[PDB]
């Protein structure tokens, strides 16, 4: 009762007290938050706007001005800040539902919306036709102006004269009878009035981003976990289905925010800032609030595209992987790429990199393209990694492991950075740096867990960092994803600045090769490099002389005897490295995960290039070797 109790308490702040209800108010809260906010607001819509969701605005404004009278009961009118009694508390008017959701947020919110809903009723932003949204706003103030002066309208009478705002939601329902201490919760950021046009764009991005929240807490509790072995027991297949109604109107959403980018149409009334740069609505959405994304962008998948899509029949039916694949986390936009390119994020990250660090230290061209392969433990470590541009020092150690958020920065700064460093390494080859991309990412993903053979020091340096103290890299792990889809999306617009706007469709969207082992991967690649080369030296000399492998050691000519000269020392590096892997396959990565397959299998299967493959001339890259040219390579308990 006499406790710390915000202000509004301690303050023989009897007067409140005094304040009775406003005859207003017939209802204090119906159902919050669903599917209501669709059209039902208004009847000929397309004056001075397309028809708009709404906040749960037609659902609180209660109306104690039934009269709309002269102002001589409204010199200070007694109402407009009469409806607003009734607050945070035993949980209701506007909010009732917190106290059974157990979260003061929700009805700090409501508050806030409500009230900057109030300000533009007050200067007059409505798009709704509502009586009070008539001119008896303006009449009012008109009237009580009527002294020869103050013509200042909207700027004097914004709370009524005299008090700043805001005064009107303390002293609650019990006069606010439930709180908390903290003064930040009992006064909003009154000072700071955020613009008509960002008090709509927020209007709409709350009324959307909130509901999806909540969408998210439907799909992760219930129609997930369930349908797994399972539930309840019966087969709780339809929840998924439930999902599906949820896009549904969700999807009518979808084309509604496409009005808001145009808004009138005219794109902006004004640019970047906290939560609006509005390139898109989806890009709002990002900037938007702290308790955000979109979203969860804009599944199940209809439409948020271009492709990918699932989509079709409508699933296919076989059946839908909505439950497998967004049952986990995934939370947010992994959906991505598709942008592919047609987007702004790209470049204002960019605005991120090279800023906040300067290139205080940055390596490039040491021109690994054009050189040799070498073990570096007795291993054969790619030179595509071995220079992998990213290392940590001093004054980046345990103790300034303070700023996880400046470190996943820097490490993003340290993949783009990657990117230019291909774009020079190979003086520009798109289809050679996608792959250069795939390569690199997935070794800055064995790296950040920290499984590299040849990294030995900053493996325990980024130990030191994001704990895992002991052998175990489980944060680590649990870090690597979900930072994937940032670092990869980081890459590709990194790539995107030659093209400008050209899709990668040629690779997976996101690297699958991610997910099979580091060693594997360093192989395959090492497999892409190969063979690609073979036909390099083929254009080189064997163009001319003459079509195939020679009938003898080698003699056509001098220049294609050097290229069998090269052609050989390439196949006995090739041959050295092509046992070592073998043996480190069958031993410590065969049949994990059950990959009944030889290597050379396995670098038949994970190529798509078809460059790779091979299937050499003079064959000794296939999918079997010779000496009993049938297959090898099998383990198992």
């Amino acid at each position: 009762y006499p406790l710390d109790r915000c202000f509004d308490d301690q303050t023989k702040m009897k007067v409140c007290d005094l304040i009775a209800d406003a005859i207003g108010c017939k209802d204090k809260t119906k159902l919050d938050e669903l599917d209501e906010w669709n059209d039902m607001d208004l009847r000929g819509t397309y004056n001075k706007h397309k028809g708009v969701l709404i906040p749960p605005r037609r659902r609180q404004l209660c109306f104690s001005r039934i009269v709309r009278g002269p102002a001589n009961l409204r010199s200070l009118n007694e109402f407009k800040e009469e409806i607003l009694k009734g607050a945070q508390s035993e949980g209701k008017f506007l909010g009732n539902y917190y106290k059974e959701h157990k979260d003061k947020e929700k009805a700090l919110e409501a508050m806030k919306n409500s009230f900057y809903d109030y300000e533009d009723i007050i200067k007059g932003t409505d798009m709704l036709t509502n009586i009070e949204f008539k001119d008896i706003k303006i009449k009012l103030d008109r009237l009580l102006e009527k002294e020869t002066n103050n013509t200042k309208k909207a700027e004097d009478w914004w709370k009524t004269n005299k008090k700043s705002i805001w005064n009107a939601m303390l002293c609650g329902y019990k006069k606010s009878g439930n709180k908390i201490i903290d003064p930040s919760w009992c006064t909003i950021p009154t000072t700071e009035t955020p613009p008509q046009f960002l008090r709509w764009i927020k209007e709409w991005g709350t009324n959307v981003c909130i509901q999806k929240q909540e969408h998210k807490e439907y799909v992760k509790s219930k129609c997930s976990n369930v349908t797994n072995l399972g539930a309840q027991a019966s087969e709780s297949n339809n929840c998924t289905s439930e999902i599906k109604k949820y896009q549904e109107w969700s999807r009518k959403r979808s084309i509604q925010w496409e009005t808001i980018s145009k808004r009138y149409k005219k794109y902006k009334r004004m640019d970047i800032l906290k939560d609006v740069k509005e390139p898109d609505a989806n890009t709002y959405l990002r900037e938007h609030c702290s308790k955000c994304p979109c979203g969860f962008n804009d599944m199940e998948e209809m439409n948020n595209n271009e492709d990918n899509e699932k989509e079709a029949f409508k699933q296919i039916k076989e059946q839908v992987k909505i439950p497998a694949e967004l049952e986990d986390v995934i939370y947010r936009i992994k959906h991505h790429e598709y942008d592919k390119g047609n987007d702004y994020i790209c470049n204002k990250y960019k605005n991120i990199h090279d800023r906040m660090k300067k290139n205080n230290g940055n390596f490039v061209t040491d021109n690994f393209v054009k050189k040799s392969w070498e073990i570096s433990n007795g291993v054969l470590i790619p030179p595509r990694r071995k220079n992998l541009f990213l290392y940590i020092d001093p004054s980046k150690i345990c103790e300034y492991k303070k700023d996880p958020k400046l470190f996943k920065d820097f490490i993003y700064w340290s993949a783009f950075t990657e990117v230019e460093r291909l774009k020079k390494a190979y003086g520009g080859a798109r289809a050679k740096v996608v792959h250069a991309m795939k390569y690199s990412f997935t070794d800055i993903g064995s790296i950040i867990k920290g499984d590299d053979m040849m990294e030995k020091n900053s493996s325990d340096k980024i130990g030191k960092i994001l704990g895992d103290t002991d052998g175990q890299n489980e944060k680590r792990k649990k870090w690597w994803d979900m930072n994937k889809y940032h670092i990869w999306e980081s890459m590709l617009c990194g790539y995107r600045e030659a093209e400008g706007d050209t899709e990668t469709n040629e690779n997976c969207r996101f690297p699958d090769i991610e997910s099979v082992p580091q060693f594997l991967r360093w192989f395959q690649e090492w497999s892409e490099n190969f063979c690609d080369r073979r036909q390099k030296l083929y254009d080189k000399l064997n163009s001319e002389c003459i079509s195939a492998e020679c009938t003898n050691g080698s003699v056509d000519n001098s220049k294609c005897t050097h290229a069998c000269v090269n052609y050989k020392n390439y196949i006995l590096t090739k041959k050295t490295e092509y046992e070592i892997q073998t043996n480190k396959y069958d031993n410590e990565f065969k049949n994990k995960n059950s990959n009944d397959k030889d290597a050379p299998d396995y670098l038949k299967e994970k190529c798509n290039d078809n460059k790779c493959e091979c299937l050499n001339k003079h064959i000794d890259d296939k999918n079997k070797t010779w000496k009993n040219p049938y297959e090898t390579l099998e383990d198992t308990f």
